[PDB]
C-alpha cells in the first residue's frame, strides 16, 4: 500500500492548513478544519488503523451524521505543524451508528482529541448537508486577519457587512451571493456557539464570529479555502480603503444587480440597498 | 522526449501564476493569464496531445488570431494549483484557420475550459499585436490588491491615476510611460468588457478594472508580470502614504519630464500637469 | 550516530528562528532565543563536542542554573542563517557547578558567543522556573512589528495594553490571562534590563520592551513562539483597527470574564475595567 | 572543480537578491547589488571563464578600482530570477589596470551588461573603501517599500529622518549611528546621481533616494542586507505608527544618548535634538 499520509485527503488537509498558516490566519492553534469523508475513502487504508480506536461521546445526538467519517484537526494543534507530522496533528474519526459519539480511527497520537470547536463543525456539517443536498463536505474556521479587523469597525449587521464585502472585490457577490452571517460575540468552543453558527449556516456559506474569526462551508477543501480567501481579500482591500479615509466611489447597487444576473446568482436581498 | 510539462512555456506559466498567487493577487480562481505561442513551440510536443482536441467557438470572429496557439489558464482554476497539476489547470489552445474558434490541444483535463475572461484576453492580444508590431505575447489579469484599493479612493481618471503611480515609484514612468487606462466598472467575463479593455490596450500596456483588477500586456511572461508588479508596488507605497495623511512632497512635473527624456521614453501628455 | 544537528533541539531552534525570521520579527541579528535542555538531551551527543569547551563567566552568580545546559542563539548572528549553518549560529552551553559561568560545548564556531541579551534570558529562565515549577524551558525575544508599533501609540500601562490585546483577538485572554508586562524603555543588553525583565516574568509570561520588542516564556519552543504570535496577531488586528479610526465595538468586560471562566483561566484583574 | 555557481560569492549574491525579492523590495529589475571580490576569490575559477571577456569603458576614470573584480547584478535583470539562472543575471567583472573600464569575465550571457546604476555603485565603492579603510565590500540598492513611503511624508532632512528611524526601533542607532543621508530627487542611472550618492557615502553607510529607494554599504552581503533591513523594519513600524495618528511616546534624546554610549557608538550629532 501507500501510507494513508499519502492519500488525497491527508494531503488535502496538509495543503489547506499549511496555506492558511501561510496567510497569517492561524497563529498558535487558532483555526480548525474538518472534512467529511466517504467510507470508500478510508477503507482502502483500514490496515494502517489505530492500536484500538478510542470512543468520545458527542455533546449532543447527531443522527444525520451516523456512520460518517471525517478527517479533522486536533485540539491545541498548530496548523503550521500539520505538514510536519500529520498523524500527530490530524485524526480520522468516524461517528457511530446513531450519532452519539465517534471512534478516533487514525492519528491524534498521544491522546490528542478533535478540535475544541467540534460542536460548531459537526452541527454546521449537519445544516450544510441539508442546505446543499449533501454537496458541502468542509467546514473551515480561521482567524482571517482583515475580516476580524473589520468586525471592530463595520456595523455588525449581516446586510451592511455583506454589502461592504461585495463592494471590496467584484467577484465576491458571485462567490458568496448569500452573504456572510454575523453572530453576536459568543464564548467559543461551546455548544451554544456551534448551534448559533449551524443556524446561520442554513442561510450563508460564511459566518463571522466578531473579534474572532470566520467559518466557511464548501464542497471541497480548495473551494472552502477559496471562499474564505475571497472574503478576506475583500476585507483586506477595505481595510486599506478605510485606512485611507474611505470610499470616494464603489460598485453601485445596479452594478451588483447586473452582476448577479450575468452570473446566474441570486444575491442576498437585504444587502441590496444603494 | 521531455514531457510538455517540462517545456519553457508550461514552466513559465507555472512560474508566473505561482508568483502572482504568492503576491496575494489571485485569491480563489481570481486572475487569468494567456501566452501566445509560435507553432515551433508546441510542435516538438505534438505526440503528447489530447485524446481528440475539443473545439469551442469564439464569441466573435478574430481573423488576426487565425492558426495561433496559446497557453492559457482554465476557467474556475486556481493560480495556486498550477504548480501542482499544470495539465489540469492550464490548456494549450490553437485558434482555427479563420479565427472562429479553437481546439483544446492539451490540458484542461475533465472538461475544463479556457478562462471566462477569454474575450478580454484574445481581443487585447489582437490590439497589442497591432500596437506593438507583434512583440507582445502575454496578457495577464490579476487582482492586484493595492491598485484595486486605490480605485475606491483616487479619481478614476486615466491621467490623475497614471500620475499618482508615476509619483509613487520613480521607475514607473520609464516602465509605463503610456500610463494606465481606466474602464468604468463593467460586468466581467463579457464581450463588452473585453472590447472595452482591448480598446484601451490600443493606448496603454495597463488597464484597470475598478473595484476588480488590472490587465497588463507584455512581450514575455516576466516582463508582463513585472509591468504589473511595478504598477502594484507603486500602489502599495501610495496606500501607505495616503494612509499616513498624504504626500508632503513628491516627484514634480519637471522631474518626471527630465526622467522620460533621459530614458528615451515619451510620457503620457495628459498626466503631465504639476 | 546521527549528528547533533539532526537532534530535536537543534531542529527545534532552526524551526523557531526561521519561522520568526519569516514573520518579519528578526531583521539583522534582532531577537534571540534560548532553550533549557536536560542532561539526557545532550549526553547522547557528547562525542560531537567542542575542540575544548570555552568558559565565559556570568554577569552575576545564578545558583538555580547550576549544571544546566541550554541551546542558545549567538551574539550578532542572524535568525535567517540558522537553517543554513546551525553550528555557526547556535551554541550548546552548560552553566557550571555553582552558577558563575558556562562552558560552550558545541557550536558558536569562530569565537562567537551567546546572545548579548543573555542576562535577560538566564535571569528570566530563573524566574520562570520558580514561577511555573520548572515547566517553562524557553525564553524568546523578537522584534514583533505590530506590538512594537503599538508601544508608540497605546498607553504604556500593563493593564490597558493587556486589555487591548485581549480585545484584538478572542483567544488572547485564554492564551495569556496574566497579561503582558511593560518595562520603561531601558538600554538593552544590560544586567539592569535583564533584572527588570526577570522581575516582570514573575507575573506575566510576556514582557514588552517599548520601542524594541517582546520577551515570552513557554514550556516548549512551539508554545513560546505561539504565545508571541498570538500577542502579535492581536497587535496586528489592532494596528488595522486604529488605522481605520478606532473601535466602534469590541469584546466587553463581561464577555472577557465569561471567557476566562469557561476556559478555567484567571484573567489579570487590573485589565478588567470596562 | 566545483562550478563557479557553487562558489561562496555566486551563492551569496543568489541569497541576497532572492531575500530582497522576497521582502517586496525588488519589483521588476528594481534594485541592484555589487560585491567587491579579491583576486583569490575568482582565480580558482579562471577555467570556467567567458568565451572572450568583453570590455566596456567606465563613465569616468576610477584609479582606486584598478584591477578590482566585482560580482554584479545585470541591467534589466530581475532579482527573482537570479536563483534560477545566476550566470544570465549576474556577471563577474574586473576593472582594468588604470580604472578606465572593465572586462566581463563571466556571466551576463546574451550581451547583458552590469547594472545601469553602476556609476552609483562603483563611485560609492570608491568612497566606502577610503571611509572604512577597505572594510566595506558591498553596495546594495533596493526599493525598500516603507522607507520609500516615508520619503513622501517625513521632512527630507537627513537629521529628522535619521532621528525618526532611530526612534522606530531601538537597535537602529547602534546599527547606523552615522544616520541616513538624503539626496534631492535626481534622475537615476546617471553620473550625477552616482557622484551625489558617493559623496553622502563619505558620511553615512545609508543613503536615500527619495521616491525611489535606499543605497547601503557593508563589509559583507549579510551585513549590508541587514543594515538595509534594519532601516526598513523601522520604517515599517513608523508607517504603522503614523497611520495610527502618530507617536504618543517614543525613545527620548537621553535614551538614544545612553544607548550610543553603552554600545561604544558615536551617534550623528545633528539628529540629537529632543
Ligand atoms: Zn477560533
Ligand atoms: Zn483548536
Ligand atoms: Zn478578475
Ligand atoms: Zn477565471
Ligand atoms: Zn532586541
Ligand atoms: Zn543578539
Ligand atoms: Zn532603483
Ligand atoms: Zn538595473
Amino acid at each position: 500500500m501507500q501510507n494513508i499520509t499519502q492519500s488525497w485527503f491527508v494531503q488535502g488537509m496538509i495543503k489547506a492548513t499549511t496555506d492558511a498558516w501561510l496567510k497569517g490566519w492561524d497563529e498558535r492553534n487558532g483555526g480548525n478544519l474538518t472534512l467529511r469523508l466517504d467510507d470508500a475513502d478510508i477503507a482502502p487504508y483500514h490496515d494502517n488503523f489505530h492500536q484500538q480506536p478510542r470512543y468520545i461521546p458527542l455533546s449532543q445526538p447527531m443522527p444525520l451524521l451516523a456512520n460518517t467519517p471525517f478527517i479533522v484537526t486536533g485540539s491545541g494543534k498548530f496548523f503550521r505543524n500539520v505538514q510536519l507530522d500529520p498523524m500527530a496533528n490530524l485524526g480520522i474519526v468516524k461517528v457511530d451508528s446513531d450519532g452519539a459519539g465517534y471512534h478516533i480511527l487514525w492519528g491524534l497520537f498521544n491522546e490528542a482529541v478533535p478540535t475544541s470547536e467540534l460542536p460548531a463543525h459537526f452541527l454546521s456539517h449537519c445544516e450544510r448537508i441539508k442546505a446543499t443536498n449533501g454537496k458541502d463536505r468542509v467546514i473551515m474556521h480561521c482567524h482571517a486577519t482583515n475580516l476580524i479587523a473589520l468586525t471592530y469597525v463595520l456595523e455588525n449587521d449581516t446586510a451592511v457587512f455583506t454589502r461592504q464585502l461585495w463592494e471590496g472585490s467584484t467577484e465576491c457577490l458571485v462567490v458568496f451571493p448569500d452573504g456572510v452571517g454575523i453572530l453576536p460575540w459568543m464564548v467559543p468552543g461551546t455548544d451554544a456557539i456551534g448551534q448559533a453558527t449551524a443556524q446561520e449556516m442554513q442561510k450563508h456559506s460564511l459566518v463571522l464570529w466578531p473579534f474572532h474569526g470566520v467559518f466557511g462551508s464548501g464542497p471541497t477543501l480548495d473551494e472552502t479555502f477559496g471562499l474564505i480567501d475571497t472574503a478576506e481579500k475583500s476585507a483586506q482591500v477595505l481595510v486599506k480603503v478605510y485606512s485611507m479615509g474611505g470610499m470616494k466611489q464603489t460598485i453601485s447597487r445596479e452594478e451588483l444587480i447586473a452582476l448577479g444576473k450575468r452570473f446566474g446568482v441570486t444575491p442576498l436581498a437585504s444587502a441590496l440597498a444603494l
